[PDB]
């Protein structure tokens, strides 16, 4: 057996070991092709028809690539080129366990439908790659190649979930930390996942990227830090990595949080939920689960991807019809209503127990005007989003080792004040956005009136719209004007 | 709300789409309205390039987005002709007539698309004449009937009894067998070239797909079709108005079907995205007599009968493909192990490629027999299996520039400098010597369904000695494949 | 005469009129062949080989494209095809007043040369517009085209370089002010020059340009502000104005504040000064300018650009060798050094009156370190950098006009808190670097000591490379640690 | 500083350029010092398509970018192929050498480019035989003896004696009149084929240059370099070892002359960007005997003798345009007034274009009689006006694959998948059938230097019956500028 090529449009002509198409060509991994990189966001941004396993073929070849780089500069690290293998395997395999419609699955539906499982994508990922591991015979042909499957398939799922459990990692010791900072840098958030999916995504989406990432991979070094060896970037190149989370905050504002693409994500995970108990579906033994409980068995799951939605779409069981209404309903693009979109005020955070509450109060505000309806907490969505540089409110760059011109092979910080005094003041927001399921003009006209009254009594921003929509509620706001 | 010469305005709210293609494409309500229904919708669920993608990774691309992308170039060409001769008189009810053409005009593809009517209904269905265009006017009637468009286009100054007549024309053509069109006359005949041009094959069809096919494939588009628009204008042809091209244009029309041959050879015609629909082909066929599709009258129908009822056809789509690889009906099994064998990548073996010589064509009526033919070599190599015609699949592809023998470009009017009204010809020979000399050929793909290092080798042998047996040409690995057979045939060497 | 088509790799195919054409096919239309877009930019960026000629193309087309856009969509406005060919003549002409190596020239050089002069680039697109339509009779082309000369020569005037002396225009009336927002925008920066050099300078630099002009079109509506009819863009793009303006900033810092980019439009800028006294341009009645002067005389001025660089490079005159040697070491790339980079603390501000105090200052920092050479204020060089929102200290979404939805003919205005909370605190900073002209290993090490410790006297940020360059400078400030 | 196995090492710091074809490119700090001088630094003032500027506004780029991208690709290619085969012993030393000579292959450009060899120089004087490729030999040589090149070469493991003659050969071929390379032996053939491949034309050079003057010409590159480098290894061949092309590549090779032809068709060509460069060339030969550049010894040379003192080539750029058109010298007055004229765009008129038919060649003995005939054509047409030789100017034009009459592909190696290291032949028939029957042809031009409308509708009419005279190709505007010629020549209808 040889190594294939493969034509990417974002990549080009990637190169695949031998052991990597082994992997690839089994139906725990070929499963990605039915699953879209951005859910409902195709029903918005029509090129984006690309689905997981083109993303994962790019994560697996930039993480070979930026492992070679380092090794090619710096010899005396000793990468083997079964570390790069088990790196491209990673970057391979790092969204193995995404379920139907991306984010919508592990974000919304598993987190309604089952309440009290710890589910990410990521744990699936680990799971669903020790399933393709066994059922396809792995490890022998990982052996002919060099590896050693014990440690490696550790090493493997480290690099995709963080430590499995001073140095927290067993795959490798510390004079090779800077492989777990490739496929997922838990440290600072700079790793190959990030850059195949900004070109990939801005390729489909029709938005241009701004972020160059084969110049990162160019100015990146490995240097020490305590007692391991990290990758660290040239100083200068730190405006480069500040404009890499804006970048990706961008294209959150943009796409991925679009205001219709979650409400499309909304509906769809509305009709999972009226689906859930009477979609079959075969494990192991020939156990049979739903929807929610196929993450419980990797046979089931493996068979578990946005198929489930023309499932649903196409059934004619009348169990399904209240399912298959809702999906209808997106069809005609007879979707939930934009009512309209604020945020908290000074350091207020909106705490993730107090979500469900939420459309109770805006129901339960009382504008002062001539209401053709009442609508109730039921008839209103409050999507709570929040949006950050991927470490909560702590600054990415504060985690990020440097290295200067005239001493390459030594770490050291940049504070944000020694870079710009226009970069952001902090690095976390929420942003609420309120629809109405009632979508005839009155109910419409009312849920605006509730909507803006709702921010007043918050002392929520006021919403951009909001004296168009809303011009007998914004006055009595005096903080507003 | 508003008023404008002391009338209140009617102001057609436009939503904008971005597509990575034509970047923000405005749509009119109507267009609006027609995009909104289940039965265009399923676009969405259609793979442009069917098994290309398990080829071409960023070939995930759908017809939904290819369907918006003609529709918005229809309306571009006919607006910049409008444009530039305001004494066409074209209308911004023709404008939406000819934009509804591009968006509905592959409402009919089926499951992967060219693989449908292609491959899979003539196998299953042989005496029917089913082909996409067909589909799509049968599926565009029943949109237009299950979702009440008819007052809509009123609305927006459409006569729907002339303008879906002229909209189904513009898709399949003349819908009967003088001037053979009834939606628009003589001096609209311009009109009929832009979204299928049956004349010369030079259509908004083609120049979405060259753009988008290529944006996805990873391969770079070489026509700009920007620039051909520029220079179109329209020039009296026998009697009718017709597109005409700028003169210096020629070579770049002659470059437009180099570009449609290249992306066949690259792209469409891969030899394992054709093994690979051929392979989901012989699935469908497996599974055609256990899949139930429930159309009008709660009527069940197969993956192959659901082209006769709109309804049913609704709900075909690649969908389809993973209902079968999903499935437990031991029924079932047959088709659903030949989809798990295209995920394990176990697929048929790909022996070679050879062509006639002479002016030889193979006929279709004789594809079938194609396979026994190999199976009947006599290659002097000593083998450890023999194979039969079972074992072997023969793929013939006619590659041509898109009217069998014909130069397109002797089809295409053009006009000089010095008198844009006037249409005249350009022949081959005052373009260039470089050109081709013909304009259609075969390409014979053998496959192997035996996979085995044995078998393979043997194929080889039974190939190229049936290359040898035909006098077709020398496949291009033949020194090597095949040493024992190859250096014998003194007419390749 | 008939119209033209241009091919070009930004826009594709653009339609010149006829007026356009005659317009273009003169010497001082011409002329912009020879002047590069970003100067000493291509010495560092060898794509940027691009000149103000194409992009003057390019603005003029945008020009014409978001003026024809607006009337397509509000025949109200009653635009007429008078008025957008108004529009494309100033996108055509705005740039005529460049000089070599464009910022250069008038950022840098003029400046130096002549203090006394108010020399601006705009101020030369003005007088080289008069130039070029009283030298090429196009006065009865622009009447032959349904144009009024008198009155549109000006309005052209206005467009380019604002108010020639309550509505302060002239050219045209208060119900057509969206027309004085296309070509440069003085109310807010948002304009097609813009949109121009964005696409343009990142197809050349080989940076991707992450905003999207054609949106922004799609989106531009023009609406009742005040008596006026000015253009104003729908709410939901407010996002995509700020980060306009963010992409503007980056592709300063990346690319036209370049350190080296700038140091060799210093070293240019030097070589011209020493050239001055003995370079000799005819002008009108075949009097002699120099490089300085020529700026006085628009037929003198015609002849001067880029050509000037090799003039000197070539010349074997000895009156002309000091000049020489500078650009000979530039081609050697025997180039001042670049010692670093700070800036100012808090909210003090340098003054542009005091920029010429600061190598002395530099020169009189007291770095208590073994130093083997003493450097003087001659051997400096600091250049200050002004990087803000184009309006000085103020945030230009201030100035934009929006629209809503449910009402699209009436502008609202949004606030930098109804927007996003990641946004700048500020909207102008300034960047100060620090070069050395004596380039040995020991003068480079002793500057970078009086560097440092200028920077700590006046309590500027700590140099990101501060502790390697100078390890015996940043302890004393326990303000850095 | 550092140490490893207990010695100090000397770190190569690798300067980045960023390069909006090629990305991000690094270079060897040898690669540098050779960059860093006047004598290349020089081609930052010569466009690389010359007048293509005056009618493709983005073709701004010079040789200096074009020569980095080919250094670029040079290296890129050697370090592939010898990642792939160890077994070839492919030395840091030959890496630098393949990538110096792609760095330095168009050292030896004049002002304007292809204008300077292909126009200029033959015309201002005929016995020299000078060629780009010549100058780029003679202007390396000066470099690297101005600038004290040879101890650094050292200093990075190159044998500078042996070197600089191998990276010589790289640029202009076989430096004498057997294996004729005295650089590199036959186990090492493969080097030469990387910068200018004299064998069959598959170079870096051709790379760089799609992609580039595509990116800026605002024309698509269909032609995928990084593919070919992907399936290209090195085949033993006739007691060498050369560069081999996976078989099914062959396409894609085809192709790549195709896009090339399509170029020189599109721009490099264009009717008027070559009567630019003409004027231009006009200009300088007014202006030849008035222009003193200062060589070596301070001696003075014209535009024309520069080629013979490095010295003053290095000082030889676009800038002699400026400087004749800023002159005031009156001397100048006629090359001043031509340049001019092109800044009014008062050019002179094209008029047509036409082929020979048959087989029939015209010799290039026989450009310099081309007016003349055109003058002594006899239309029967009443014309206001009577044209001469010397109103007329006739271009013809050489279209071809890079080898006269041949085909290319007929001399490149092949390998097949299932032996890798073997070398195989593909013939044109085991392609397709749909490719050019020949690989030359003639393009013919004609232009008139008298600009009035009268005089324009009398060029035509000469011009029309000269074809018809000599039995060209109809023009392809014939039917509308010759109304009363064309009709009359049976063999055009
Ligand atoms: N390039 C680009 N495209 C966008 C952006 N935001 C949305 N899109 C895409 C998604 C859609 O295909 C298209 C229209 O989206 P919009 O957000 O403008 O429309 P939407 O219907 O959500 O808003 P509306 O009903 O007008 O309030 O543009 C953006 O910021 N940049
Ligand atoms: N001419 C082409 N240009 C660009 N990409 C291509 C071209 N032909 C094929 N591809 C793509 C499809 C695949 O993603 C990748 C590899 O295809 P290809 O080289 O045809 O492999 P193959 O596996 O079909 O042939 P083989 O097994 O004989 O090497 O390149
Ligand atoms: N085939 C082509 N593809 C893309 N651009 C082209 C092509 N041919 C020419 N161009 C460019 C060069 C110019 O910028 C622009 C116009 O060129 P062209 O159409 O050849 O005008 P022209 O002025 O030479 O011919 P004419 O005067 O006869 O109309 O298009
Ligand atoms: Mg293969
Ligand atoms: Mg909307
Ligand atoms: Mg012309
Ligand atoms: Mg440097
Ligand atoms: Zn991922
Ligand atoms: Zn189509
Ligand atoms: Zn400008
Ligand atoms: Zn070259």
């Amino acid at each position: 057996d040889t190594m294939k090529v493969i034509n990417d449009p974002i990549h080009g002509h990637i190169e695949l070991h031998p052991l990597l198409v082994r992997i690839i060509d089994t139906p725990q991994f070929q499963r990605l092709r039915y699953i879209k990189q951005l859910g409902g966001g195709y029903y918005v941004f029509p090129g984006a028809s690309h689905n997981r396993f083109e993303h994962s073929l790019g994560v697996g070849y930039l993480a070979g690539c930026l492992v070679h780089a380092l090794g090619e500069k710096q010899p005396e690290l000793q990468i083997s080129e079964r570390d790069v293998l088990c790196v491209q395997i990673a970057g391979l395999c790092h969204d193995l366990g995404h379920g139907p419609f991306s984010h919508m699955f592990d974000g919304r539906f598993i987190p309604l439908a089952r309440p009290e499982v710890k589910w990410t994508h990521e744990q699936g990922s680990v799971m669903m790659f020790e399933h393709l591991i066994n059922s396809n015979g792995i490890k022998p042909v990982m052996e002919q190649y060099g590896l050693i499957p014990e440690e490696d398939i550790y090493f493997i799922k480290e690099q995709i979930v963080g430590p499995l459990e001073l140095w927290p990692y067993k795959g490798r010791p510390e004079n090779k930390s800077f492989l777990y900072e490739i496929v997922s840098n838990k440290r600072n958030g700079i790793d190959v996942d990030k850059w195949d999916y900004f070109a990939r995504d801005c390729h489909h989406l029709g938005i241009q990227n701004n972020f160059d990432y084969k110049r990162f991979i160019k100015f990146a070094r490995v240097c020490e830090v305590d007692n391991e060896l990290r990758i660290c970037a040239r100083d200068k190149e730190v405006g480069n990595l500040y404009d890499m989370f804006h970048t990706r905050n961008s294209l959150h504002r943009r796409a991925y949080q679009h205001k219709v693409g979650n409400i499309i994500d909304t509906m769809i995970t509305d009709a999972f939920l009226k689906a859930d108990d009477y979609i079959e579906i075969t494990g192991a033994g020939g156990k049979k689960y739903r929807i929610s409980t196929a993450i419980d068995d990797m046979e089931a799951y493996t068979k578990l991807t946005d198929n489930i939605f023309l499932e649903i779409l196409y059934s004619t069981d009348p169990k399904l019809k209240d399912a298959r209404e809702i999906l209808k309903q997106i069809e005609y693009r007879n979707l939930f209503k934009y009512v309209g979109e604020t945020q908290p005020t000074g350091q207020i955070k909106i705490k993730r127990e107090d979500y469900e509450s939420l459309p109770k109060e805006v129901a339960s505000a009382k504008p002062k005007v001539l209401l053709d309806v009442k609508l109730k907490a039921e008839d209103f969505i409050v999507d709570v989003i929040n949006m950050d540089y991927g470490m909560q409110e702590k600054n990415p760059i504060d985690h990020v080792s440097f290295y200067c011109k005239t001493a390459p092979n030594r770490a050291i910080r940049i504070t944000k004040n020694q870079v710009s005094q226009l970069l952001p003041e902090k690095f976390a927001e929420q942003l609420i956005r309120v629809y109405c399921k009632k979508v005839d003009r009155k109910s419409l006209y009312a849920a605006r009136q509730y909507f803006v009254q709702w921010c007043a009594d918050r002392n929520f921003t006021k919403p951009q719209d909001g004296d168009v929509i809303a011009p007998l509620i914004t006055p009595q706001k005096k903080e507003w004007n």
